[PDB]
């Protein structure tokens, strides 16, 4: 009883006020920061009075019925309140936006901020929760108070040092960066749940977990997989204060029983809980027991293999996953899914014809071009990357990707074709035993980024049917994808072309930005053009926008000399 108790006794006021406010503002992404902290504050003053009485006023209710009720005094969809729970939640879920009309978060001078934190230490962390739950409200809400820990603590010492700038800018730099993909990489995993089912993420967690802690039973990873979804699955679904309370619960185990799970977890467990469970999902692989007996043996060489599938089919194929799995660290967590199904599909097939020991005999064989396909992507990709830079390798991306799905809004393929390119730097170093889980689960979280940008306002035939078809095989559909016969070249739009003065007064990343657009818009101009053709164009760019923020009059060498470039620039 008195659930709205229970959590705020479990997770303490600090946490319990944090996590409430991105709950918030992950649900009404567009009401203002001071709205959202007045339901807050009454909120937790509310939550205060069940924790001395849990029989007192409204505290039995459900905490999406407090939360939902709470959140409707400012909603004017106004549509999402005539329902009731869960009817109410499940609408406010589908009503989050992946993209949200809201301005672009200027940061203010070192000086300015260090003051504004100094000034009111527990506002500064509020209104960065805030900002960043109103724009990835699929952000892992656990994760996120780390980031805010994280942040604070960025604040602390840099505002004290010397220099302020060199102290504070990398730091707030490197946790943007991180925090993005902290984004991404839950944004898949509550596609998974939501999209596809909770069968779909236990063997995603079986196939990763194993190749994790190898040398933990079957058992004890089909516990952490099933307290793991059970956590995600609150995380995807709003349930935020049970999501963090389980998640303490998940790395407590972790931790008191590392003897049964892995020898990577000891540093990870003498830190504090925000930094702990951080640990234990980064933590890398432990070894392998080296000892392990050929596959073949119990699911193809054995007998009774039908009979021991039929009996319980899906712990069979999770005993197949795992040994799959802890042997196979340098496998991507897709293929090893892949040769899952694979396997499910040949038993399904064999265990029903006449001799089954037969046809399923040399299924192994089948394995071999599946793996076979992914590595000679990534080190032909890998190939490309470094005879480019990282911006090239994303020009060659751009180019490659607006051809396959010309459809796709620009600012969509301008943003997924930089996080495809950022594969290279992050992945190609890695030894090719480390780079396909580096390469491939990356570029699976890439391209759900971009399911979910098209899934809003779809436009592309290709793009919904590789993101609605099935997770695992959405990077070969893409991969397989040519070049778009049937789209209409777009017509010339005179403003799409033309750079201003003000280009010089932004930054090299933002500044490549717009010439990465010019690029998509191009293509979408001329899709017939070759890699030479579409060079020789981007190059007569780069060198206007140099040659034009050094003349002593920009405006009017950005005009004339930008209507000099455009004329050459057509014909091919």
């Amino acid at each position: 009883k008195s659930e709205v108790a229970h959590r705020f006794k479990d997770l303490g006021e600090e946490n319990f006020k944090a996590l409430v406010l991105i709950a918030f503002a992950q649900y009404l992404q567009q009401c203002p920061f001071e709205d959202h902290v007045k339901l807050v504050n009454e909120v937790t003053e509310f939550a205060k009075t069940c924790v001395a009485d849990e029989s007192a006023e409204n505290c039995d209710k459900s905490l999406h019925t407090l939360f939902g009720d709470k959140l409707c005094t400012v909603a004017t969809m106004a549509d999402c309140c005539a329902k009731q729970e869960p009817e109410r939640n499940e609408c406010f879920l589908q009503h989050k936006d992946d993209n949200p009309n809201l301005p672009r978060l200027v940061r203010p001078e070192v000086d300015v901020m260090c003051t504004a934190f100094h000034d009111n230490e527990e506002t500064f962390l509020k209104k960065y929760l805030y900002e960043i739950a109103r724009r990835h409200p699929y952000f892992y809400a656990p994760e996120l108070l780390f980031f805010a820990k994280r942040y604070k603590a960025a604040f602390t010492e840099c505002c004290q040092a010397a220099d302020k700038a060199a102290c504070l800018l990398p730091k707030l730099d490197e946790l943007r960066d991180e925090g993005k993909a902290s984004s991404a990489k839950q944004r898949l995993k509550c596609a998974s749940l939501q999209k596809f089912g909770e069968r779909a993420f236990k063997a995603w967690a079986v196939a990763r977990l194993s190749q994790r802690f190898p040398k933990a039973e079957f058992a004890e990873v089909s516990k952490l997989v099933t307290d793991l979804t059970k956590v995600h699955t609150e995380c995807c679904h709003g349930d935020l204060l049970e999501c963090a309370d389980d998640r303490a619960d998940l790395a407590k185990y972790i931790c008191e029983n590392q003897d049964s799970i892995s020898s990577k977890l000891k540093e990870c467990c003498e830190k504090p809980l925000l930094e702990k469970s951080h640990c234990i999902a980064e933590v890398e692989n432990d070894e392998m027991p080296a000892d392990l007996p050929s596959l073949a043996a119990d699911f193809v060489e054995s007998k009774d293999v039908c009979k021991n599938y039929a009996e319980a089919k899906d712990v069979f194929l999770g005993m197949f996953l795992y040994e799959y799995a802890r042997r196979h660290p340098d496998y991507s967590v897709v293929l090893l899914l892949r040769l899952a199904k694979t396997y499910e599909t040949t038993l399904e097939k064999c265990c029903a014809a006449a001799d089954p020991h037969e046809c399923y005999a040399k299924v192994f064989d089948e394995f071999k071009p599946l793996v076979e396909e992914p590595q000679n992507l990534i080190k032909q990709n890998c190939e490309l990357f470094e005879q480019l830079g990282e911006y090239k390798f994303q020009n060659a991306l751009l180019v490659r990707y607006t051809k396959k799905v010309p459809q796709v809004s620009t600012p969509t393929l301008v943003e997924v074709s930089r996080n495809l390119g950022k594969v290279g730097s992050k992945c190609c170093k890695h030894p090719e035993a480390k780079r396909m889980p580096c390469a491939e689960d990356y570029l699976s979280v890439v391209l759900n980024q971009l399911c979910v940008l098209h899934e809003k306002t779809p436009v592309s035939d290709r793009v919904t049917k590789c993101c609605t078809e099935s997770l695992v095989n959405r990077r070969p559909c893409f991969s397989a994808l040519e070049v778009d016969e049937t789209y209409v070249p777009k017509e010339f739009n005179a403003e799409t072309f033309t750079f201003h003065a003000d280009i010089c007064t932004l930054s090299e990343k933002e500044r490549q930005i717009k010439k990465q657009t010019a690029l998509v818009e191009l293509v979408k101009h001329k899709p017939k053009a070759t890699k030479e053709q579409l060079k020789a164009v981007m190059d007569d760019f780069a060198a206007f926008v140099e040659k034009c923020c050094k003349a002593d009059d920009k405006e009017t060498c950005f005009a004339e000399e930008g209507k000099k470039l455009v004329a050459a620039s057509q014909a091919a």
